[PDB]
C-alpha cells in the first residue's frame, strides 16, 4: 500500500508551509478550518451524494451559520469551501471537489492556501485563496496526513484515486 505520514488525530496547529495537509473525513458536515486571524477564514464542509437545494447549519468560527448547500451527484461526494473575509462577516462559496474518495487537501505557501478542487479522478490544485500569514492555524475535525511538496504528485494521486 500507499506509506503517508498520518494519520494525525484531529486537532488545531499552524500547519507548516509546503506541505499538503490531506484530511480524511468520517461524517458529513464541518471538516476542517483555518484562519490568519485578519481577513480571512476558510472552512471546509463534506455533503453526501443526492442532495436538493438546501440551507443546513455549520459551526465556522465558533458561530452557529445557514448555507445553502447542494449536490447533484448520484454517486460522487461533494467537499465545498467556504470564507469569511472578515470577523463578523458572512461566509461566501469559493470552491468545490467532487469526489469518490472523500479525501480532499490544502497548503500553505507563496502567502496563499492552495486547495484540490473538480471532479475526480481529475482534480488539481487549480484554487487558492490569499492569506499572508504563514502562521495561520488550521483546525480540523478529521484524521489528517502531510504530505511534503516533493510529493505533489502523489497528493494527485490520492484525491483522486484514493490512498
Ligand atoms: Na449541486
Amino acid at each position: 500500500g500507499s506509506t503517508l505520514d498520518g494519520p494525525y488525530q484531529p486537532t488545531t496547529f499552524n500547519l507548516p508551509i509546503d506541505y499538503w495537509m490531506l484530511i480524511a473525513p468520517t461524517q458529513i458536515g464541518r471538516v476542517a478550518e483555518g484562519t490568519n486571524t485578519t481577513d480571512r477564514w476558510f472552512a471546509c464542509v463534506l455533503v453526501e451524494p443526492n442532495v436538493q437545494n438546501t440551507q443546513r447549519e455549520y459551526v465556522l468560527d465558533g458561530q452557529t451559520v445557514q448555507l445553502q448547500v447542494s449536490n447533484n451527484s448520484s454517486t460522487l461526494w461533494k467537499f465545498i469551501l467556504f470564507i469569511k473575509l472578515e470577523k463578523n462577516g458572512a461566509y461566501s462559496q469559493y470552491s468545490t471537489l467532487s469526489t469518490s474518495n472523500k479525501l480532499c487537501a490544502w497548503m500553505k505557501r507563496e502567502g496563499r492556501v492552495y486547495w484540490y478542487a473538480g471532479t475526480t479522478p481529475n482534480a488539481s490544485e487549480s484554487y487558492y485563496l490569499t492569506i499572508n500569514n504563514d502562521n495561520s492555524n488550521v483546525s480540523c475535525d478529521a484524521e489528517f496526513y502531510l504530505i511534503p511538496r516533493s510529493q505533489t504528485e502523489l497528493c494527485t494521486q490520492y484525491i483522486n484515486n484514493g490512498l
